[PDB]
Parts: C-alpha cells; structure tokens; sequence
C-alpha cells in the first residue's frame, strides 16, 4: 500500500514528456510501466502482485521480433501516460485503468507480419478472424492472459464495470488496425470542424480514444531524430521479411516491403508522415490541444526526413 515505485531523476523527469524513451535496460521496463499505472490511475487501481503477474505474462508473449516486441508495448503505453497526464480531467476512472493496459497489450503474439501477408499465406488466423486479423488475435491474447489464475487485475470491478473496460480495451486494440484509422480521422475532422463533437457521447469518445492509440501506435516519429531514426530501422527489418516472404509465396511485395527497394525510404517515410502521422496528431491537438508536443516533434521529424531527401544527412 505504502509501496511507491520511483525512478532514479533523469527518468523521474523525461518520463513525462511525450518523447521519452523508455531506454535499452529491459528489466526496467515493468516498474517504468507500474510508475505509470500508479500516476496515472493510482496506487490503487491495482492489486501490486496482480499486476506484476499480469505484466510478466504480458512480456513472455510478445516474440523477439525487430519492432512489434515488448519495448514497443511500453512505448506505446507510454505515450498514452503521456497523454492522460496532459488531459487529466477528460477522461473516467475505467478509461484511465483500461488504456494502459490496452496499449501494453496491443500488439500480444505478434509475429512481425501483416494482416495482408496473413490473408495471402492462408494462416488459421486470417479464417478465424477476416478483418483485423491481428488485432483480434491482440484482444483475445490480452483476454487469455487476464482468465489466468491470479491475473485478474479488474477483479475488484463490477460484474458491468469489468464488461466497460474490456470492451474499452477491445474498441482500443481493435483501433491500432492502420486500415481503420483513415475513416475514424475524417469522421473526428469532419465532427470538429462542424462542432458536432460531444466527449458525452459515447460513439464520439470511442473514436477519440482510437485516434489516441493511432497516436501512441505511431509514437516513434514524435522521438528525437535518432530514435525515430533506429526505430524505423526496426520497421523495415519487420517490411522486408515479410517481403522475402511474399516473393516467397510469389507475390511481388509493395515496395514499402521490398529490401531491394531500401533507396526509396525517404521518400516513403515522406508520404508516411504527411498521409498518416501528421494528420493524426493534427486532429489529436485539435481535440485535446495539451497533445501539441507530439504534432510539433513529428513536423520535426518530417523535416529530418526532407534533410535526408537533399542529401543533408
Ligand atoms: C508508406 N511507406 C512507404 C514506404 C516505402 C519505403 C521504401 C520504399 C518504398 C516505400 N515507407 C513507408 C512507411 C513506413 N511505415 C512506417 O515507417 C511506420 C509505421 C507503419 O507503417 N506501421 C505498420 C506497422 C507499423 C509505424 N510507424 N512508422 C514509422
Ligand atoms: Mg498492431
Ligand atoms: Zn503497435
């Protein structure tokens, strides 16, 4: 009960900004993420040993992969503290419980592959779940997870409180399907710019919340240039794997994924930031303005991006 959690003082104090990188020490990653739960919800909020149960078994099944590993899990819940410290009356008690846990959870079993390259190779995932293939595959490994002996972190919650957050949980996991963000931002646009937008209701803070886990997904190109810059190292490693795989299925990948096309990346990483990134956290600082941090070190990092295309690095 007494049982703070607190992080040596460069860490204290860089863990609240939204650039924040969580650092190559992987053992520290589950109390950086309880120091997280404990600001942001409470001391409360969870039974301690519950808690560490459920984060072990939340690390053991995320695989070795180059990117959609353990240290991109607490980097995109991360994110999310970032954010619910920076809007700290706009969100529930169930919300402020669920999202962390969401995001630490998002990518679970993940194999460094597509929901596309799924589709294409036949996998069993792909027939049992036609959309958002890994994004279901997410929700039901953090559900498993939870129904272990002694991982019921929601335990104290009502029988309805615990059917909230799940489906909190759920709508959040399903979000960080890329596919999905497209339309969820142009409905967010549209309602802002109409004024049509009512954090009341529910259908309107559920998209909300996805474009949030667009964000925190994304949160690599809002770091300093040289994580961005590593981090994106890690994505293409993932791309053009799942590349090799596809020329092994004899499929020509898209270029995004074909290493013999590493020349383009630049470019690439330009229509990324201006199709995807810089359109999310623009609509995300329209409505919750205290986010503006994200938007303003993306346009950074686009304009390293553009440094690179001339040749200036
Ligand atoms: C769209 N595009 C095209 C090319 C390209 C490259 C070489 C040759 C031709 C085309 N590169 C990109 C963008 C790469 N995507 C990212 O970098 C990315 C993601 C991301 O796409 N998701 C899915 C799992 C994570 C998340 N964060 N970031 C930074
Ligand atoms: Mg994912
Ligand atoms: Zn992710």
């Amino acid at each position: 009960g007494l049982m703070q959690f607190t992080l040596p003082v460069r860490l204290c104090k860089e863990i609240e900004l939204f650039h924040f990188d969580i650092g190559p020490f992987e053992n520290m990653w589950p109390g950086i993420f309880v120091y997280m739960v404990h600001r942001s919800c409470g001391t409360s909020c969870f039974e301690l040993e519950k808690l560490c149960r459920f984060i072990m078994s939340v690390k053991k099944n995320y695989r070795r992969v180059p990117y959609h590993n353990w240290k991109h899990a607490v980097t995109v819940a991360h994110c999310m503290y970032a954010i619910l410290q920076n809007n700290h009356t706009l969100f529930t008690d169930l919300e402020r419980k669920g999202l962390l846990i969401a995001c630490l959870c998002h990518d679970l079993d993940h194999r460094g592959f597509s929901n596309s390259y799924l589709q294409k190779f036949d996998h069993p995932l792909a027939a049992l779940y036609s959309t958002s293939t890994m994004e279901q595959h997410h929700f039901s490994q953090t559900v498993s997870i939870l129904q272990l002996e002694g991982h019921n972190i929601f335990s104290t919650l009502s029988s309805s409180e615990y059917e909230q957050v799940l489906e909190i949980i759920r709508k959040a996991i399903i979000a960080t399907d890329l596919a999905l963000y497209f339309g969820n931002r142009k409905q967010l646009e549209e309602m802002y710019q109409t004024g049509s937008l009512n954090l009341n209701n529910q259908s309107h803070r559920d998209r909300v919340i996805g474009l949030m886990m667009t964000a925190c997904d994304l949160c690599s190109v809002t770091k300093l240039w040289p994580v961005t810059k590593l981090t994106a190292n890690d994505i293409y490693a993932e791309f053009w794997a799942e590349g090799d795989e596809m020329k092994k299925l004899g499929i020509q990948p898209i270029p995004m994924m074909d290493r013999d096309k590493k020349d383009e990346v630049p470019q690439g990483q330009l229509g990324f930031y201006n199709a995807v990134a810089i359109p999310c956290y623009t609509t995300l600082t329209q409505i919750l303005p205290p986010t503006e941090p994200l938007l303003k070190a993306c346009r950074d990092n686009l304009s390293q991006w553009e440094k690179v295309i001339r040749g200036e690095e």
